[PDB]
């Protein structure tokens, strides 16, 4: 509904299914959801994991080339400065085939790329044969008015990476996703575990319905900093539309006896 | 009921109040619920943090000696061989009352010390008024075909030390504490999380009722590996007694990069 008194941040989050190796019909997609979330007044969406091509990650590294991932990169910018939202949306990067990993980036509603980041936890051999893994913190970036970080699906399922984040400042971490499985122990358990022991607010998105040889299970959420949900979907697709509202783990963590145990 | 046939170990945590300042009373409460838990065939008695003394952090700095805290071990390493179960307690280190920490000890059947772990996450600025607090990470030891770890209180809500235990090679987690000001968020949403994101199993042994300024939660409770209570208590004293059953991510994370991003 209107805009709400404690609020100067709505976010919106994609859900829905991909079709495998078709970014056309996939970003036309995207395309649609950010009008929709701009409509609604959201001022940033976030999509899901390897969404333009499909989570399909055998095919991406037999059959998509760097050309055809970069393509659709500048196609999704398009939409961000066309649709007037900041869009995070996740691509394999622009490395040759067997150079590049799972990426996630941020570009605000002018189409600027404001952030990228190389996937670290690569799920499972499919992934581990596809892609090569991100050697680099998660970026932490001043963006309406909050600091907002990125991680993908896997990743969030690490407390470590989640502290990298929070520990670099990030406030709002999102996630674009890709679940199937009925694996319910990640939004139901790991989620709000992440969100109460760094005092932050996370956003994860997923695919839903039948991609790929798989049935994602949807689930999307938004969880907030007691680990609740700020609004979440079931298993069809969906727009999720969230107003923010504006112990210290953080502080007391031991750190320097802690990366020595890990 | 009978000893079943698929488990090999029983565990039983004791839930209580106890009375500041009060040994005898105290640990008097602890021989029972031995008594009660060997009586049930459980091999193993978890007991609550700082349970022989109460939870009264700065009247056991100005009050309590060395001397006394010593005794109260070794009337505990009594109850444990008299009882013949194993016990994990926990006092105050055996150092003087400015130098020395909040500990945990394991003692077997026999009476044997077999691990003993100062609390590294101090909670507060009472408990580090205090105590002085640890440096070393949690121990971990085969006891009844498993590996043991010890952990105390807030510690356990720092995933990087439930980590450093399973890395270590633990599979059960057991956690004196002493929680009050009804903090769900640990039981419900920490605690499923360190068991899932590790494959452990944990089990925390809380205060309940009116002690030394507080009203304790109890919840005591145990929580398997996939992140569901196998026992649970509620906010009135008791003993509970658990019969234990027999993605990789202690194998996948990328801990030469975790280490340097906390
Ligand atoms: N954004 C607003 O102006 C508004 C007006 C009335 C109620 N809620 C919000
Ligand atoms: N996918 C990416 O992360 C990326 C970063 C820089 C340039 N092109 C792509
Ligand atoms: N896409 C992922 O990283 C993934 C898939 C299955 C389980 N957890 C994470
Ligand atoms: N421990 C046992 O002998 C036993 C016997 C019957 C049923 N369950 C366990
Ligand atoms: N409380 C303890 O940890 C301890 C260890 C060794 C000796 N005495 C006490
Ligand atoms: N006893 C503790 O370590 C403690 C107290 C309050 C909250 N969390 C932990
Ligand atoms: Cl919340
Ligand atoms: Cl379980």
């Amino acid at each position: 509904g209107l805009v709400p008194r404690g609020s100067h941040m709505r976010i919106a989050l994609m859900q829905h299914t991909a079709r495998p190796l078709d970014p056309q019909h996939n970003l036309d997609l995207i395309d649609d959801a950010a009008a929709r979330a701009s409509e609604q007044g959201a001022q940033l969406l976030l999509t899901p994991e390897l969404f333009g091509f499909g989570y399909v990650p055998s095919q991406i590294c037999a059959q998509v080339s760097a050309e055809q991932v970069d393509a659709a990169r500048s196609r999704l910018r398009g939409i961000a400065r066309d649709r007037g939202i900041a869009l995070v949306w996740s691509l394999p990067g622009p490395e040759g085939p067997e150079q590049r990993g799972i990426t996630a980036e941020l570009a605000d509603e002018h189409g600027e790329v404001l952030a990228s980041y190389q996937k670290v936890q690569l799920y499972g051999p499919e992934e581990k044969a596809a892609f090569v893994p991100g050697e680099q913190p998660p970026p932490v970036l001043s963006w309406g008015g909050r600091q907002l970080s990125l991680l993908v699906a896997y990743d969030v399922e690490f407390p470590e990476m989640v502290r990298a984040a929070a520990a670099r400042g990030a406030q709002l971490v999102l996630v674009p996703t890709a679940l199937a499985g009925d694996e319910t122990s990640v939004p139901g358990i790991l989620l709000p575990a992440r969100a109460v022991e760094n005092g932050i607010t996370l956003a994860y998105a997923n695919h839903c319905g039948p991609e790929g040889g798989l049935v994602f299970d949807g689930g999307s959420v938004v969880v907030g900093p007691a680990g609740q949900p700020l609004g979440e979907l079931g298993v069809e697709p969906g727009l999720l539309v969230v107003d923010l509202p504006d112990a210290d783990y953080l502080q007391d963590r031991r750190a320097e006896l802690h990366r020595n145990w890990l």
